[PDB]
């Protein structure tokens, strides 16, 4: 393809119920989406970024200035475009691997729609549905945390994850086990809340019999987590720490996780975000699909790739309605505990103009 | 995709010259393609087997039986097939590599075709053309060996790699390292020819500075690899060992290889040879494609292979004419040493039918 | 003490000569500078960012939104600020680490200034004085490599230090070590360039007796560091890896660095950049300053810390007309190929305003 | 600055009840204290010997004779005093840490104070109180023993140290454990009473929970602690054996223990604490201030060092009551299980005259 421009879109959709993770609280969701511009056809993209730099260090304003500086005047530069190529010609900028993976994706949706290939078929799929837990937030009280874990798990939730944090963790967990029951699949996430120090609390959730604990420790915390592991029961999972498939290589080799949580846009892109896949699938380590909050867009996407081989745990993939109340593109639903997997080309879906105008913020044009 | 049907073909193609390795001469190549039929169009497999069991325990007549009356109705009797899900289907048979990454190969090409995708493409390509060396054999004498060298040298091949056996180590190595220069990208292939305890003798190479040595011992020992890697100069690169992108991540893990060789027959299709390469991208491990000798359909198919990104060292991507004076398709055609890349949906490539009937010793369809 | 704002400047300085490295050509220097106001007066902090993010993901544009929009925010609710406390009130952010640093400068310059000390002495300087190398970039010929080397170790320069990249390796090297001797400092730079599979090239270097090999792979690849240390003989120095204390504990523990060098604004600030030099000296690992091509704010906060005990190899810490003819502060002069370290209160130096004045490209004001 | 003099002082004082170790009794607390004299004004240090080589080689005779014609004779003979260079400048001499650490103190309270900055800044605090744990002494009954344990909770102290030794270890703990409960921050110090082989009896510790077992072994014994650790639960925490900075690496490194004590004199100064605390910090060991029943002085000092970032559990920092009815400086008294970190320049305390000539028993000048 010849690249002939991106249009950058700011898009505000407020949460059906604020979201709050160890770093802090969420009642809307701000996000960048892209349009890819061929002479053939489009292709959407979604940023993973939040407002501010509170998950990573990436966010909204930032990508987007990189995106507009850097990045699509690189890919505007080059002759001809695949979306394989994309990586080598924006290697030379550092990071910003959310922006990339969202442009990437963009100029896959188009690429793929162009040979009227599905995500899932160039991502590798096995199968047409795929199993969906949910990410439960950090509650208020306990009875709140209960009616809402309940509710999930009535809603058809296969999975349920905690966000966790120094003064929300054994309780909550206690609670759901013992109201619940011990056949729920259940895990935690730190979302980096703690420290090596910590791991006596941790250990502490050693009894509940836990799939996993979520990113515990600091990003750059590699050699860290290897020793909670040491500590611990529960078995890590790295998320944040888990930048790339050589991230995951390294991680790996030095004990330092058992599962991983792909998401794509962290990684730099759903091609990488499958190499990920494979890196931890020759090592034996299971992998599952992470959630950043996205439009159908991403979910659509998401769910494409939660269809391969390694991805034995349920993912981060709820339906469309466990945020939003009204989704930008065909809403996602809920089927006994499962989605299904898009079948058109390229993403499977668009953008529903009408609703996408009603969430627009801000647009621009990149030629 | 509908699968119905295969034919499958037994091919008999004559060598410019006699190639002798450490399990035997080769004056002849009887190879097995596979024409897979679908509703829309077809696709070709080459199987890497050859006529008896000594690179490996695959070949042609085995391979033949098995994708018969194991393989090829396996996937007759799936609904939707794509080459990913070919993996899958034919799991449940133990081993078979070469031929079910034959039967993917088949798969693939017709897949592609109808999306009208080059292999190249759906491989992850990032580059146009792909430099190319040449494989030297088991001489009678020295002159020879030095006057082929010498020969491969002047048509623009930019690496040389020399088959090694007892008796033919460092004396072959040590007079083309003398006549040809030190400038000159070298290495050596044992094909399983020696042993740990020959250890001594392939420490005799060190002093040259060979690019690599490729598998000194056995397939199955790669503990005396790395251990053998302990006790020599010269980089050890597996081949026979690395049947799978797990086999590569293991024996990675031990220290037992700094170069990998991928064949893709040898591992059961391009698919998993590209998870080898993304493997062994994440571990830092430099790859090359391996040449078993094969049409301008297996050719096509590694020279796209070739073109990823962590192939940073020349394949065994030789020109149509190194080995046949006739190839049964568009051949290749060395170019500045390179090869360029098919840009055709599919392998980009096909069989022209005299060519191929003129060499085809039978045929089956399978429905 | 408490916050009053922070002046968010930009300049463009003109390098008297074009800086190459494996990420590109530099012919001028933009720079972001703070000056940081307190009841108890003034502090300045510079940015160690380029225009683009080329040597790493910060860059220019990207630092002064973040310091705009989230950083001095966080400062000026503050009722309490501290040098040391500027982490903590900052931590809530990822990342970011060369904007914080600019900020923890300013701050810990007024700071400093206000108890009427000097950065070497809340650093723990020992020496007066510090030994001074050069960086030298990529050449479009040898020659004009030798020569540029060549009047370099005339002005006194103890040490060399060239920039590598693929095609521009083995050979300079090779050219310079026959063309001075073997007794110089001489060492590389890759900044990154190179990759594990390039071992072999890199091993050429062997021959040569270079004090180092400096980041010869990706920023995030430690353990391909400690295996490339394996299979060559030059000694590993790691610069974009060392991104904290923590980080330089690590790359020591799996083997992958032995010389270390310490950047403040990449580690997130002097005070951090301390805990390096102290992390690496516990563990018996030589540490360096490196440089950013500063003005003289940068460059007298570097002297002070490469002051400091541990650093037992010259660093890039060179006078100030190797890059500017015309410095915003009082200029770093050679001597005897060293250079002194500053002895007033904070920095020991502050910019002359009609020189900056001139160089200023765009100012504001973020108070609360 | 230039070092015009200094005085050493010989202080005896009274304990509130005496303090039993596994060294020992102590009724009396004999200190050495230092006043530095320079053109500017005083800084005081506080020596932590005591009168005999029972908790380290240094003595509080040996510490003086050391200072007066060794330590003091090499400052005053240095054009420019630093606190920093007090360390190169005592370098030629080996050991002998606790006196040059006095000595540092005093110099860095009259270098502080000449820039009107307290010990905290310099220090890099970030907190303005620190809770405070105590240190209870081997008792003699077990019932005397929960009596003065359930007082120190009473006053509100954060965490329960106990002194064990053989013959005093399980008991005593199981007795509070049951006492006071689970809750309670418990752990213990043996002052190196045991040894390898007492493993058994050690482990007999792990059903306690808790928070650590402070120098089980002898002082040079690092391995021997590595080996106890995979013997027992509790976690090993290091006092003696932590002479430096690099000595706390080391015993890092080579997993010998996973909280480290820091003590000021014992380590050579509040400027190599600060170190021990940054190596910790940089390795996820946490670290916790010692005591050595200090007078206001050295109090001071450490309430500054305990405020800093990764001093993650309570110090031994008990109120100044906890031992002295009457300290020589304004006394430390405890709220809220807290400390507040003094405020003014150096240490931001000083002693007052005529109650510290009351305890003097010998003062010398040095110039
Ligand atoms: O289900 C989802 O899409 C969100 C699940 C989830 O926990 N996402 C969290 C996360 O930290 O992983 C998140 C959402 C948005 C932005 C950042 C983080
Ligand atoms: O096919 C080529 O271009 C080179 C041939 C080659 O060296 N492969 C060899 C091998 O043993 O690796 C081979 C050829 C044919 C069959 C088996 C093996
Ligand atoms: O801060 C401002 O008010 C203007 C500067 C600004 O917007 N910076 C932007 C931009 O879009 O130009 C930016 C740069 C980098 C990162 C994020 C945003
Ligand atoms: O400042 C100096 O004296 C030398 C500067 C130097 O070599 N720094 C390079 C580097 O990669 O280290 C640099 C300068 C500016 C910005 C980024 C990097
Ligand atoms: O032993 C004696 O009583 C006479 C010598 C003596 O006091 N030794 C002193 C001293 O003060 O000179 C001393 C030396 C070494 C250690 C402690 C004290
Ligand atoms: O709280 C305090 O100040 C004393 C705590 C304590 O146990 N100190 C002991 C020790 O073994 O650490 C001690 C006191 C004096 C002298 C030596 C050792």
């Amino acid at each position: 393809m010849k690249l002939s421009g991106v249009e950058l879109r700011r898009v505000q959709m407020p949460l059906v119920a604020p979201f709050r993770t160890s770093f802090g609280t969420q009642s809307v969701r701000e996000l960048l989406l892209l349009r890819a511009v061929t002479p053939a056809g489009e292709g959407w993209g979604e940023c993973v970024t939040m407002a501010g730099p509170l998950y990573s260090s990436e966010y909204n304003d930032g990508a987007e200035h990189v995106l507009r500086h850097y990045l699509i005047p690189a890919l505007l530069a080059a002759e001809d475009i695949t979306a394989a190529k994309v990586t080598p010609l924006l290697a030379k900028f550092k990071g910003h691997r959310m922006a990339k993976g969202a442009l990437e994706m963009a100029v896959l949706d188009a690429e793929l729609r162009a040979h009227e290939r599905s995500f899932a078929a160039e991502l590798g799929s096995v199968r047409d549905s795929v199993p969906c837990g949910v990410s439960v937030g950090i509650m208020d009280t306990i009875p709140q945390l209960l009616d809402v874990v309940g509710g999930y798990l009535d809603e058809g939730y296969v999975r349920i994850k905690l966000k966790i944090e120094p003064g929300w963790d054994v309780e909550p967990v206690r609670a759901v086990r013992e109201r619940f029951g011990d056949d729920v699949l259940l895990q935690v996430d730190a979302n980096t809340a703690y420290t090596l120090g910590d791991a006596p609390q941790l250990a502490r959730l050693d009894p509940f019999g836990l799939l996993l604990i979520e990113q515990p420790l600091e990003e750059e915390d590699v050699l860290g987590h290897a020793e909670l592991a040491r500590r611990i029961q529960t078995p890590i999972c790295l998320d944040e720490s888990i930048v790339s498939a050589r991230a995951a290589a390294d991680a790996i080799k030095l004990g330092a996780v058992q599962i991983v949580n792909i998401k794509p846009g962290r990684v730099g892109g759903y091609l990488e975000a499958r190499r990920v896949h494979d890196v931890c699938a020759a090592h034996g380590i299971p992998v599952w699909c992470g959630g950043m909050i996205e439009t159908g867009l991403g979910r659509a996407a998401n769910v494409a790739l939660a269809s391969l081989p390694n991805f034995t745990l349920p993912g981060d993939t709820s339906a469309s309605d466990r945020f939003y109340k009204t989704d930008i593109t065909e809403p996602f639903v809920l089927s006994g505990g499962h989605l299904p997997v898009p079948t058109g080309p390229g993403l499977g879906v668009a953008p529903i103009p009408e609703l996408l105008d009603e969430v627009t913020t801000a647009k621009v044009w990149i030629g």
